[PDB]
């Protein structure tokens, strides 16, 4: 017994090497400003310990969304502004604009840059081979930035992806989840949405690193080019993995367990039993032939594995067949 420790295959020392002040987020002190520059003009969501505005900056009239930080702990609270402004400046990835609390309930709040966004299950529907290409890029350089600065994305999902489809424009969004690669550290496994959860978070290894994110996008892919949202569609955590397994197949599910000697949870050993792999073009139909091509197929498949060390970086990932001429590099 006792789970095989894992190492990130890049960028692993990469927080060891910085100085405190960047990864260690409980002791970082933030300067409030004041939300009664901003006029909240409608409610945009929710999230978990979040209540979501679209706003506008009283000061010059610039559209900015507006993210009230619902009873939380400030720990959580600091850590999701430490990543933000680390983060500032990256390629498709959300600007912080300001840190902001109410001057009445004195409730936190953090001011993002406003993407004019179109509901992914309007959006894809009307994406071209083409365009895929495009959004899985742009996911990819968000992925290889934040992943070369340290930093685990964990909730990769079309949700929080925010596509401007007119502007040809894409920002990743909701670093609420997100956390600082530290090697050897084991990180909670209840984190991301039921659909693009790791394997790793399903069977509980908790020694995972930045190959989460890697396998979201691919989830994240095959609802895309296949047309079927969410491609993995459980019911709940045991019959997601269950759904991913009748896909992928049992002998690698097992072949990884066994691997890095992971005790599942037991109720898994009464549910899971054997599945024989399933091959991708099995999901290429009529309606979707027009978004599948080889390297798609190939890319996706290098992509969807169980073994968090056998999927392909981020860097990897952009260097694929499948991204060719379509930027430039
Ligand atoms: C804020 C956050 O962390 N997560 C989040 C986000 C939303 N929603 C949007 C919508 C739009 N844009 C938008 C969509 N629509 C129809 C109009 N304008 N933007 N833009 C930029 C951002 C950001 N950041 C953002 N967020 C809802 C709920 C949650 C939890
Ligand atoms: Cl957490």
């Amino acid at each position: 017994s006792g789970p095989v420790p894992s190492r990130a295959r890049v960028y692993t020392d990469v927080n060891t090497h910085r100085p405190r002040e960047y990864w260690d987020y409980e002791s970082h002190v933030v300067e409030w400003g004041n939300q009664d520059d901003y006029q909240l003009v409608r409610k945009l969501g929710r999230g978990k310990y979040s209540e979501v505005f679209e706003a506008i900056n009283i000061t010059n009239n610039e559209k900015v969304v507006v993210k009230i930080l619902k009873p939380v702990k400030k720990k959580k609270i600091k850590r999701e502004i430490k990543i933000l402004e680390n983060l500032r400046g990256g390629p498709n990835i959300i600007t912080l604009a300001d840190i902001v609390k109410d001057p009445v309930s004195r409730t936190p709040a953090l001011v993002f840059e406003h993407v004019n966004n179109t509901d992914f299950k309007q959006l894809y529907q009307t994406l071209t081979d083409y365009d895929i290409r495009f959004y899985m890029y742009e996911i990819l350089k968000a992925l290889d930035y934040c992943h070369s600065m340290g930093i685990m994305h964990r909730d990769v999902k079309p949700h929080n992806v925010m596509i401007d489809h007119e502007h040809r424009k894409l920002r990743l969004i909701d670093w609420g989840l997100a956390e600082f690669y530290h090697p050897g550290q084991e990180y909670n496994v209840r984190v991301a949405s039921r659909y693009f959860k790791g394997p790793e978070l399903l069977v509980d290894y908790q020694m995972y690193d930045y190959s989460l994110d890697m396998w979201s996008l691919g989830c994240m892919l095959a609802s895309m080019i296949f047309r079927k949202e969410p491609f993995f569609h459980g019911h709940d955590n045991y019959d997601q993995l269950v759904r991913i397994a009748k896909v992928l197949g049992t002998e690698d599910l097992y072949d990884y367990i066994d691997k890095y000697n992971i005790e599942l949870d037991p109720r898994f050993n009464d549910i899971l039993g054997r599945h024989s792999r399933k091959r991708w073009e099995r999901f290429v139909h009529s309606e979707n032939q027009h978004l599948v091509s080889p390297e798609a197929l190939d890319f996706l498949d290098k992509l969807l594995r169980y073994d968090h060390q056998s999927r392909l970086t981020a860097r990897e990932a952009m260097e694929h067949p499948y991204f060719y001429t379509v930027v430039k590099d």
